[PDB]
């Protein structure tokens, strides 16, 4: 079918997210956004991630997987641990991936930074990253900011119904 994404977490849950970046924070485009339930800190118990769509799994390390949909637009979930599938399996929308790591030395196994627990995602095309500009999930349109991670909501923003969530505000699935 067409290319939908979810929020990586159940239906009439919320999560919080920050601002709008490039896979490394610097440069562009805006593909990724940072989420986090709110657990806490490092050891905290950090919650398992839902694949945001279906598709063929890759497997990069024990931190890092992919789902590529049929249509080849991909997301990518990074800073994880105890994933749960292997190169080559497909997934629905909705399987449990993995959790996202709650130590620091999971979260940054393949390198990176990080202020606490949470999924690094990232929105993919024919493997490369691409903006989330004006792109949907969960039927919300995503408004990217003005530089990375640009969290004032004038500029970054969730939008459905005409109402929008912001950085850091409860963004029920
Ligand atoms: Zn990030």
């Amino acid at each position: 079918a067409t290319f939908t994404m979810n929020l990586p977490w159940s239906q009439g849950y919320y999560w919080y997210s920050g601002g709008a970046h490039s896979n490394t924070g610097s440069g562009y485009p805006y593909s990724s956004l940072d989420f986090n339930n709110g657990s806490g800190g490092w050891g905290s118990n950090t919650p398992w991630v839902q694949a945001a769509h279906g598709g063929v799994i890759t497997r990069f390390s024990s931190c890092n997987i992919r789902v590529t949909h049929s249509s080849g637009f991909a997301t990518n979930y990074y800073h994880m641990s105890n994933l749960q599938y292997n190169n080559g399996d497909t997934v629905q929308p909705g399987t449990l991936l993995g959790r996202y790591a709650n130590s620091y030395n999971q979260a940054l196994c393949e390198g990176g930074q990080s202020s606490g627990p949470h999924v690094h995602f990232t929105l993919l095309q024919n493997g490369q990253q691409v903006s989330l500009h004006n792109r949907y999930i969960s039927n919300y349109r995503i408004d990217v900011g003005n530089s990375n991670y640009d969290s004032n909501c004038n500029n970054f923003y969730f939008e459905r119904n005409g109402r929008r969530t912001c950085a850091w505000r409860p963004l029920y699935r």
